């Protein structure tokens, strides 16, 4: 029964501008209306974006705040929405292409969200698909302006995205595997909707073409081949995901102490394991113990089971408050391939648990849990699920931007890594093999941090790992030596961490200053830790600098 203010509202209003300009916004909010059409990606549309973002701060201005949920309601628009504005400002923007997360996967991704259940579900998608080529000729008009301004991504983002996109538009690429495998009922379309289908999958496939085309003969041979984007692109890339303005040197010389640490704690956890054993001599060992393996999803299944239900039971009421629906977190294996562990929060109303979903990779049937025991800490209990969970059920306190559009990674990742550091501080991990499990995941992070800031700002490369001042190359094999993970995802993760800088220290940076802010709390008189776990929680996903400020 708190009543929305006046900055509510303004926040409210914003937000319905946000889905008027990006109906893609709208559908993955699952709001009807727009169903088949794109934002422009074309500089008018980031113009128009701009102005609606500067129309709100304006309108922010010369709002006092009405109670505390207010002031942090300016503090984190005004940071995300000013942050926002400097990087549009910046021109860099109209530049963005790489691996990961960019329009070109986005046009793309869009799809899969679109149900195939009747005829006018086929006709969205075939009008969505027909209105693939104006998303890209506009994304192709803020490329190619970037580029008139002497602002290209990358050559290997370059050829990344003409990879990925030749395999969107191929004979057997997605777009014409959508229009060959149509069915509604395990039959064919209707002819008249089918030929909607076919018309609309083959103009995206040219569009798709065309981009490759582009980037192939307009950008790729302007591109820098040198992947660093440098410390003025860095810093704003980096608050954009952590929310925060960090010092880049002194960040990155605590990620080399801190992944210097978590190397010499794996030193003796595998003693642990095996008296004198090196890390790697301890991780045979654990992947080869019959005792750490279980046989069949059922069995996987009652093993996250019962370290969710354990977690809940005994942290309810001691560090955390966790009202009664959210006490269920629901164990299940995930339909499709994911590639690991994935959390999906609860329904708004709380009749749709909390859930966490195990990706099984095809033709596998044993399961290694020693190193998994962390996240499922992580992805579920007390770390994405409380956050996430906690947000949701305070709901009715928070504004439409506050519930739907204001995320930071900082502060999620950050918070899903405090959770398996507190795991860790709370007896949870004893097990060798689930401690061994948890350095090995901080260790990558702690990774992430040295490679991210070192290579784009080519720093001094620490004298463990090699000399002079980093580049790609050497970060390469600093990953190799740092990451447990395939050939083909070591690739994967080092072409995204070059392409979209600032993303990958999220995770132990974001951790970082969540312990910041609990330490400082801590000196003081009086100091719950519960009540500080609600406190944090409650406000939902912002920045970590207004988090610091709604808590200090
Ligand atoms: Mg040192
Ligand atoms: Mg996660």
């Amino acid at each position: 029964v708190r009543p929305k203010s006046a900055i509510d509202a303004v926040a409210d209003a914003y937000t319905e501008k946000l889905i008027e300009l990006n109906p893609s916004f709208a559908t993955t909010l699952g709001l009807p209306g727009h169903e088949t059409e794109y934002q422009d990606y074309s500089p008018a549309g980031a113009a128009a974006h701009a102005e609606a973002t500067r129309l709100a701060l304006e309108a922010l201005a010369g709002l006092e705040p009405s109670d505390d949920v207010d002031a942090v309601t300016l503090d984190a628009m005004r940071e995300r929405l000013g942050l926002e504005l400097e990087i549009h400002q910046s021109g860099w923007d109209a530049a963005d292409l790489n691996n990961i997360a960019s329009p070109a996967q986005d046009i793309r991704a869009i799809f899969d969200l679109m149900p195939t259940d009747t005829v006018e579900h086929w006709e969205h998608i075939a009008g969505r698909a027909a209105n693939v080529p104006g998303a890209i000729e506009g994304y192709i008009a803020s490329l190619r302006a970037a580029k008139d301004d002497r602002k290209v991504a990358a050559a290997r983002q370059i050829r990344i995205v003409i990879e990925q996109t030749g395999r969107y538009a191929a004979e057997d690429g997605f777009f014409a595997k959508m229009a060959a495998d149509a069915s509604l009922g395990d039959a064919p379309l209707p002819a008249e909707v089918q030929d909607k289908l076919d018309a609309g999958t083959s103009a995206a496939r040219s569009a798709y073409s065309a981009l490759g085309a582009f980037l192939r003969d307009e950008l790729l041979p302007v591109a820098p081949e040198k992947d660093a984007v440098g410390r003025e692109r860095y810093s704003l890339a980096s608050r954009s995901f952590i929310g925060a303005e960090v010092d880049l040197e002194e960040t990155y010389a605590w990620g080399v102490q801190e992944l210097e640490r978590l190397i010499s704690e794996q030193e003796k956890v595998a003693g642990q394991i095996k008296p004198g054993a090196s890390i790697e001599e301890a991780k045979s060992i654990l992947n080869n113990d019959p005792a750490r393996q279980i046989k069949g999803t059922d069995a996987l299944k009652a093993w996250m089971q019962e370290l969710s239900d354990r977690a809940v039971s005994e942290l309810a009421d001691v560090h955390f408050d966790i009202p009664d629906v959210m006490k269920t977190l629901e164990c299940m294996i995930a339909p499709t391939d994911e590639g690991g562990i994935y959390y999906t929060g609860p329904s708004d109303d709380f009749s749709r648990p909390g859930r966490m979903w195990w990706s099984v990779p095809a033709g596998e049937d044993t399961f290694t849990t020693w190193s998994e025991t962390t996240t499922v800490f992580h992805e579920g209990v007390p770390g994405h699920h409380l956050q996430v969970a906690t947000a949701t059920y305070r709901r009715e306190l928070l504004n439409n931007w506050r519930r739907n559009v204001c995320w930071v990674s900082g502060h999620g990742e950050g918070w899903a890594l405090y959770a398996e550091q507190l795991m860790l501080e709370l007896g949870y991990l004893k097990d060798p093999g689930d401690h061994m499990g948890m350095l090995d995941g901080q260790r990558m992070r702690a990774a992430r941090v040295v490679f991210d800031i070192g290579v784009h700002l080519e720093l001094p490369v620490p004298e463990r790992w090699g000399t002079g001042t980093w580049t790609p190359e050497k970060g390469f094999d600093f990953l190799k030596a740092n990451l447990d993970i395939s050939e083909g995802q070591l690739q994967f993760e080092f072409t995204r961490y070059l392409g979209w800088p600032g993303q990958a220290p999220s995770y132990k940076v974001g951790q970082r200053l969540w312990e910041q802010i609990r330490a400082e709390l801590e000196s003081r008189e009086g100091f719950d830790l519960k009540s500080f776990h609600s406190k944090a929680l409650n406000i939902g996903s912002v920045g970590l600098d207004v988090l610091r400020r709604a808590l200090l």
